[PDB]
């Protein structure tokens, strides 16, 4: 018996198709992804094969202004046009709140949603009970399939799911609904989640009766063959996993921003049991046409965007300085807006040993792209936010030692003087540097602000000490120069959308004035 | 012809008694003011004398939760009970723009508003028109009385006008007033209006016509023989200023707060020229009781004000420092909290010369009463705000010479390590003290941030400079050694009330997390 596991992840609202690089398409010719090309792909393998289920392992929201003004209410509408067949629950799933996925997305889609891992307590139990699943028992031909959700249990400090749920360690949680289904004689099962590469891998080997894993969170690519296009594979596709009971099971990943639609096609024998697998994600290019009737309903739905991007979020009494002879050379007060929305972006609920679980931002200056004159009666709006930040980049969690930021501090001035982008601004962070040194030498001083600390202060940045920072994807992953960063980082989550990130904030606030107050100085 | 003018200015918000020095009542029996005992004694007057006016030079607006709550509503409400005659704006009826001055207050106020100097423009021009008057003329007896109102060119920079109000030189604006009541046979007038004793006494010189001044706005006491309490005269009761055409030509104000009822008699001939004038502003003590009916009314209004000072203003995420080993000794983030909400209260519509007009606080440590704890789901509310600022003062605004500010930072240190209150707590200033140093040379190094610029950013204080610095009115009067403030200052404006900028703050805020963040250093 073939299954075919069509398969998504991170989409991260990329309803239209995007660049290469999955920002804004450009050249359309060259553009990819978005969902009416995913729809004709997804059609034409339905035409074909007889067993399939297209299956999306969580984050489809948050990434694009789709989701910030329709909030989860496009992921309901396009999943449905779709006929997606079953979801799990991504960390960014909880961004607007417990709330904010209620309504609009469980309450509006057509299929399941689900999380085994995810317990709820108070009146809220009551309120979800049902939205979501711990698994769900679909028919497929003659045959039966099981898919049981998982999340990442780290969601609490990735998103805002409240105080009123719980996330439970995802081997835990899952162990005992697989057996469960064991017992209502489901023989084929699938985990679909949203952790990481790394902790799917720990499912595939420990979760007794799970006979394929389809992972998200990592944004991994996985491939078998000469890649297709810039992603570089972390392993083949699928990944084989050897369990504690000796099966292979097979582990799969579709990198992220709807650039590829996975497909795996797995030989069940009449028992259950994986005899083999093979596939390999299908990079979604111009060779594919966008469906027509998908298009026009996207471009439908886009009038409202247009409309919202000229708004006002707020005002500035303040120019906002992000010129590049300003923010590649000291620090500029658009530098220090950003980086305070990225904290303030990140503000999650913590035990009492620290009041924010994160208090430090970095930002390369030659990731801000203009400055935001406030003499249009202090408007800003999000056409103005996106000259500054055009990148489509998101401001990721990571995790580095003081080591490694001290190298990130000294390569960014370690040419001083050429207007490099690599120079950084912050946030929760103070420096000195005295130009005199010689490069590799020229930060003098370097304060961190506390996290373990009820009242937030400077002290100096410890080398041993592993320390939370904020920062844009590009730096996280080596961007200019900062090889170290991606090379020694411990943990890496994807955050937010950039212009998303500094436009809530600017709403929060109403009137903005940030200054330029002494974060980097020279000796 | 015998005129009994009574008066009042400054009230802000004192509907209940208060103590002597117009904070939170405490010992009933040495109680003063309060609309309950005004109203005994105004009744009382009115018994005995014939012709009697009861006029408000303004500043019935800002000062306790009264307004925080019923945001004017109870200044309508009461000034009705008490039959006002007449009323001229000040500069806090328009705290909350010119909504939360039409609405409630000039379209529940049963007499007269006044303002000859304020001019609307655009569509504000037609919703206002008629709503405050240039003047009015009232019947008294058998004769009539004009009143001509005025309220201070600098309310653009004192409270929230909004753009849509131009407000003109006084002098400018009233004489075309004051001309034409002379043309419409008025012989007997009465300036009334809010832009302080100094311009009053210009008033009262150059317009012609103008019979007596009532104002406000400085809190001036003015008294004729022993003073009755602790505020020390500034002058005579009435001061008599010798108009421009050889007229004697009283000018009256009655300090704040509602301790007094100024009372000032006037003798006319019948060609409305003034013969002789006498008087003086009645302390209204415990001596008066406060009436029955009046104070019912008030205590039943007093039950919203109880309730609301225990809802969540907001929260806070870090414990909020306002020890006194902190905030006596070195930079508290409570001290942060407070002189940043004093800035954000005094943002004001400036020209393109200014990001602001004020950008600089000061506030002494030993004003700061209590930390507040944020283990209670980091809930704020009133009642905690009203225990770390228990005294019931306003955050002012003054001029003061970079000379007068670097004394004012010696001060703060002369005898450091004794837990004294001068210590001063700052926003939009880094200083450093090298407490090494003799008493009055420990200040090495003194920034503040600009205002004449479009990105804020810290420059050396200047010894010649006029710096506008927002700090309580604690320490504008002088208090806690800080004499060269009130001796040096260039000018001075009360401001809104302590708590209600915290809380507005808060409020706006949602959640707050102050840091200490090198503000305050020792070398
Ligand atoms: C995020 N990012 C970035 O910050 N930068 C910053 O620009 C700087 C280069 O700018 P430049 O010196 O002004 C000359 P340009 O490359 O703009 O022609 C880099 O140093 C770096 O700081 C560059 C690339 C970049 N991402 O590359 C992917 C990408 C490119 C274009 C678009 Cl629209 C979307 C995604
Ligand atoms: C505003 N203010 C003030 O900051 N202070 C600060 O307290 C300090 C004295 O406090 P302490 O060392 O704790 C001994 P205490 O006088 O509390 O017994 C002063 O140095 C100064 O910084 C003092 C008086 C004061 N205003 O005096 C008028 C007033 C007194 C009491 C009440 Cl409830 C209402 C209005
Ligand atoms: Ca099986
Ligand atoms: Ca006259
Ligand atoms: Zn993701
Ligand atoms: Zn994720
Ligand atoms: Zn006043
Ligand atoms: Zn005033």
């Amino acid at each position: 018996w073939e299954l075919t596991i069509l398969h998504t992840n991170d989409v991260h609202s990329r309803l239209e198709q995007t660049s290469e690089d999955s920002s804004k398409c450009v050249d359309a010719s060259r553009c990819m992804g978005g969902v009416a090309r995913l729809f004709t792909k997804v059609q034409q393998i339905r035409r074909a094969e007889p067993n399939v289920l297209l299956l999306d392992a969580g984050d489809q929201y948050q990434g694009t202004i789709w989701f910030t003004v329709y909030k989860g209410a496009e992921v309901a509408h396009f999943m449905n046009a779709l006929r997606y067949d079953a979801m799990a629950l991504g960390n960014h799933e909880f961004d607007n709140g417990v709330e904010g996925l209620i309504e609009p997305l469980l309450k509006e889609a057509k299929f399941p949603i689900l999380s085994a891992n995810i317990k709820a307590k108070g009146p809220l139990a009551s309120q979800i009970s049902g939205l979501y699943l711990p698994y769900k028992v679909l028919p497929v031909g003659d045959e039966v399939v099981g898919i049981v959700g998982y999340t990442s249990k780290e969601t609490p400090f990735l998103s805002n799911p409240g105080t009123n749920l719980v996330f439970e360690d995802e081997i835990t949680a899952l162990q005992p609904e697989v057996d469960k289904l064991k017992t209502l004689n489901v023989n084929k099962i699938i985990a679909l989640g949203h952790s990481g590469f790394e902790m799917d891998k720990l499912i595939a080997q420990k979760v007794r009766g799970v006979d394929v894993v389809v992972g998200g969170h990592s944004n991994t690519f996985l491939y078998t063959g000469n890649p297709p296009s810039k992603e570089v594979p972390a392993g083949k596709y699928p990944f084989i996993v050897t369990s504690d009971d000796g099966r292979k099971v097979p582990v799969v990943q579709a990198y992220a921003f709807g650039k590829y639609l996975g497909y795996l096609k797995i030989e069940f024998d009449e028992r259950g049991n994986v005899i083999s697998s093979h596939g390999n994600p299908i990079l979604l290019d111009s060779s594919i046409p966008e469906d027509p009737s998908i298009k026009a309903d996207i471009n439908k739905w886009r009038i409202k965007l247009d409309d919202y991007s000229t708004q006002e979020l707020g005002k500035t009494i303040v120019y906002l300085d992000g010129s590049s002879q300003s923010c590649r050379f000291r620090e500029c007060n658009m530098g220090n807006l950003i980086c305070d929305a990225m904290i303030n972006n990140n503000l999650r609920h913590t035990d009492e040993m620290f009041w924010n679980h994160v208090s430090m931002c970095i930002l390369n200056g030659g990731g801000i792209r203009s400055p935001i004159d406030e003499r249009n009666d202090g408007t800003i709006t999000w056409e103005n936010l996106a000259a500054v930040l055009p990148f489509g980049g998101t401001f990721d969690l990571v995790q580095l030692k003081g080591s490694t930021l001290k190298k990130a501090f000294e390569h960014s001035v370690h040419r001083y003087g050429q207007s490099t982008g690599e120079f950084l601004q912050v946030g929760g962070i103070h420096v000195v540097y005295d130009l005199s040194r010689k490069p590799g030498d020229r930060v003098v001083k370097l304060d961190v602000l506390c996290t373990s600390c009820r009242v937030p202060s400077y002290d100096p940045l410890k080398m041993d000490e592993v320390y939370k920072v904020i920062l844009p994807n590009f730096l996280a992953n080596g961007g200019d120069g900062f090889q170290m960063i991606k090379d020694e980082l411990l943990r890496h989550d994807s955050g937010d959308q950039d212009i998303n990130v500094v436009s809530t904030y600017i709403s929060k606030m109403k009137v903005i004035y940030p200054a330029v107050e002494g974060r980097i100085k020279f000796s």
